[PDB]
């Protein structure tokens, strides 16, 4: 089976964009719920035809452009509720062990990367619930509630070998730890409400994107609360 | 072996002040700095009578605050670097997944946690690489040069299995996953200065027993995260 409704943040380009292009491929998905920045601009986005795929505008920075945008999708999916959200939008800022100390970059990579990410869930919660709860049993897929966030392997503190001296990835690291701590969290939390979820890493094309929605039709009870890679295969945290 | 000079962040009160308590004991040690938000209400910390314990204000969120104790401890210091930053200032702000969603008091947890205390490691760095390029080789140790962050068993990624259901530790549990990353990330960074530095859970007899680690910290405890009996977490 598939999802009735998913929310991809940040598919104006990227992993984001080629996501929607992977969905918009099942027909039997009934809402396709995409969000740029700056929505104008995203003319790649805009192009895609099919009339399930909605363009709607979201800042994840700010609390107003969440309400809204939360209220939208809430008008969307209806009674319905929100099947998929996958939390895609994020950045990659500057910043490592030798970078002049800059509170600002540290604070800004956190925001977008982390509290924002956690900010829209928990939004999105009252919808995932619903989701879930329309169909009895104990039983984990993303195509009855599922909270997926796209992490990086950067984030995997036990694998972490190469540092930020050459690559200037310290907060990134961090933000990436702590989405990491999320989703581990929000599972356990979860639990009653039978809301799956888990935490990818991307490679480094579409290649990537249909192996990712591969994997994500072969989720259950068994993948969640965990970090895996795009072809499955889990990361030590 | 003992460290010639040691800073112990948030020292006015729980395991800080049980820190300085427990070095002040290490008759060898020669500079002993504790911080304080607010000197004048650190009582217990100013009743310690001692020639080379130096109290000093500090708001690890200000970065006013951050220079100027940076430019005291160098002045204390001198050419002979500090060899011993023991992370301990932090907070616990209350906030789990089923709490009112909030932006501030999330940021202001990993602020305080995670943000704070990477740009007071890296202010203090010439210091402690300065104190660190006084041996020779590769060994690493506290009398060394070393970095200790007090962490906790909540940030272990791999060991949370409770969540924000019993208690609402989401945020808190984030920033310290963050720092723990930092503390894995700073040991390869810091890895050709010869600098050591790790991470603890601090679980009186928590930071007696933290001390005691301390002092068999090597090479092979680089980079890691352990209780306070030195039994290693997962991450």
């Amino acid at each position: 089976m598939s999802p009735g409704s998913v929310v991809v943040t940040g598919a104006n380009r990227g992993i984001g964009l080629g996501l929607v292009q992977q969905l918009v491929k099942d027909k039997n998905i009934r809402h396709i719920i995409a969000t740029a920045r700056d929505v104008e601009k995203a003319t790649e986005l805009k192009s895609i035809k099919d009339s399930r795929v909605h363009v709607l505008p979201l800042t994840v920075t700010c609390d107003k452009s969440l309400d809204t945008f939360v209220s939208k999708v809430g008008e969307i999916v209806g009674s319905d509720g929100l099947s998929l959200l996958i939390n895609n939008a994020g950045v990659l800022l500057s910043y490592g062990t030798n970078t002049e100390p800059n509170r600002a970059v540290i604070a800004e990579q956190l925001d977008v990367n982390t509290t924002s990410v956690v900010l829209l869930t928990q939004k999105l919660l009252p919808l995932l619930k619903n989701a879930a709860s329309k169909e009895s049993g104990d039983q984990l897929s993303v195509s009855r509630a599922a909270v997926i966030t796209i992490s990086s392997g950067l984030g995997s503190i036990t694998d972490n070998t190469s540092g930020s001296a050459q690559f200037p990835v310290l907060a990134y690291r961090m933000s990436k730890a702590a989405i990491n701590m999320f989703g581990r969290t929000l599972a356990v939390d979860l639990k009653d409400d039978n809301v799956l979820v888990v935490n990818f890493c991307p490679g480094w094309v579409e290649q990537s994107t249909a192996e990712l929605i591969s994997s994500f039709n072969k989720l259950d009870n068994s993948h969640n609360g965990r970090f895996f890679m795009r072809n499955l295969k889990p990361y030590e945290f």
